[PDB]
Parts: structure tokens; sequence; C-alpha cells
């Protein structure tokens, strides 16, 4: 095909919830694009000084009334200035705010990324929220230190998970509940977005029906992403413990 000069604005919002393939996601954007996709990792990486942002949004976005309000407006502007320079989004925290991303954005496209519920939980208790009892969770806390997270960080994972469940308090070690809150989030996307304007894409679909939505071609002998499996995930926080940098490391998790 032609290339086209793109415009640097938010073209995809994906309304997946972590451990969806989210960071696949984010990297096959990027592919396409050639500018910057948000993500978790983009915070953690790239941005840490969003955290206290993106929190702060959080803690006035009960103030939002659906569309245009003055109050929204203001958060409106605040999530415009997070997400300037990106051409789409992806994960916690901005997954939940899909609805007001579309009012921001009118012309970006919605993905919703959905797997299997149990493989989903399995894999959100070994890398996002271990259960309190998890000996594992005090390796992930130990690995994260060295990335320079700490409760902050945490709070904001809970936060926007909350914001994305329509929840004032949530019990995180509950598998029924947080099954249950999957399960209900995935059907309200669909119920909420037109289907013209949504890709339901499932793992393992691959480059096809994302291109086919983006009208944009294939990207030629680049194989889908395929990153950030809680295998992959248990081995970074072990090596962080171990070597107590990011960078002793970094050259171990290409594509990271
Ligand atoms: N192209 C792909 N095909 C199949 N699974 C994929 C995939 N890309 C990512 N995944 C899976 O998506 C999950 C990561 O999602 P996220 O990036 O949103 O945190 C991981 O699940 P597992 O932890 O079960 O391995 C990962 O293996
Ligand atoms: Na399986």
């Amino acid at each position: 095909g032609a290339m086209i000069e793109s415009s640097t604005t938010i073209q995809v919002i994906s309304a997946g919830l972590p451990r969806t393939g989210t960071k696949s996601l984010k990297n096959a954007l990027e592919i396409i694009y050639h500018k910057p996709c948000y993500h978790m990792y983009e915070i953690i990486f790239n941005k840490q000084s969003d955290i206290i942002k993106w929190q702060n949004l959080i803690h006035d976005s009960h103030m939002i009334t659906t569309p245009l309000t003055t109050k929204t407006i203001a958060i409106y502007d605040k999530l415009k200035e997070l997400l300037d320079g990106y051409i789409a989004t992806t994960d916690l925290p901005t997954c939940g705010f899909y609805k007001d991303l579309m009012n921001i954005y009118p012309n970006a496209k919605v993905l919703l990324t959905i797997r299997d519920k149990y493989d989903w939980l399995h894999s959100l208790r070994k890398v996002v929220l271990p259960k309190s009892n998890d000996p594992w969770k005090l390796k992930i806390e130990e690995g994260d230190k060295v990335l320079g997270l700490n409760s902050d960080f945490y709070k904001l994972t809970e936060d926007s998970l909350k914001f994305a469940f329509q929840k004032d308090d949530l019990n995180f070690d509950d598998d029924q509940v947080l099954l249950e809150c999957y399960d209900e989030y995935n059907r309200l996307v669909q119920e909420t977005v037109p289907s013209d304007r949504l890709l339901v894409l499932r793992l393992g679909d691959g480059w096809e029906p994302l291109c086919k939505f983006l009208n944009v071609e294939i990207p030629n002998g680049i194989d889908y992403p395929c990153v950030n499996s809680h295998h992959q995930m248990t081995q970074l926080t072990e090596q962080l413990i171990k070597y107590k940098s990011l960078d002793a490391i970094i050259h171990m998790f290409p594509d990271l």
C-alpha cells in the first residue's frame, strides 16, 4: 500500500482489561503507527511522574457527567494532556475511561481484548493482583522497588480497576468478585460501543482483523507480538531481585 501521513493523536482506544494481551497490542500498534501507545508500562518505564496525575484524575472522575458539563471538561482536559503525543491507549489506568476517551477523540476506534475468564484470573493473580497471603506477592513487591515503584503504584492499579469496574470498593482477594466484574465489564463495553466502532479481539487473532479494522496493511515480515506472559514476568521479577537494577538486565528483555 501507499504510505500516508498519520495524525499523532489517539486513533485507537483499547478497552481491554489487564492480562488480555494489552502489551502485545501496544507493541502491535507501535509497529503500525510508528508513534507511542500508552500502557501501564509507559508509566513504569517512561512516565512515573504520571502516577499522581492519574490518581488525581481518578479521584475527580466521579464528577464526570456522561455527555458536556463544566467539571467534565476539566477532567477531559487533563486526560488529553496525559495522552498528548500518543496514538493509542491500552491497559490500566486508561481502559476504564473508554467511554470518555470516545468523546474526547470522536474519530478514534475502539478495541476490546478478551480471553477465557479463568486464564485471565490466573494471569492476573501471577502479575497484577496476587492474593494477600500469596508468598509471591512479596517477590513482586521486591522487584517493583527496584523499578522505583512504591505503594502509590499499587494504589493506582487498585483505583483504576475499581474505576473500570465501577465499584466504590472491591474485595481484591475474592476470585468470584473479580470474575463477575470481568464478565460484566466485557459485556458492558459491547453494549456501550456502537458495533461499527468496535473490534473484539481474542488472544491469537493476530494481525488480520486488527489491520482490516484500521485500514492498514499487515506489517511485512513482522509476526504479531506475543509478549508479557506471566512466565516472562516471573523471570523479570526474579532478575530484578537478583541484579537490583533494570539497566543490568534490560538486554535480556527485548521488546519490553
Ligand atoms: N499473541 C498472543 N497470543 C496468545 N497469548 C498472548 C499473546 N500476547 C499476549 N498474550 C498473553 O496475554 C497476557 C498478557 O496480557 P497483558 O499484556 O495485557 O498483561 C499473557 O497471558 P498469560 O499470563 O496467561 O501468559 C500473555 O501470554
Ligand atoms: Na488453555
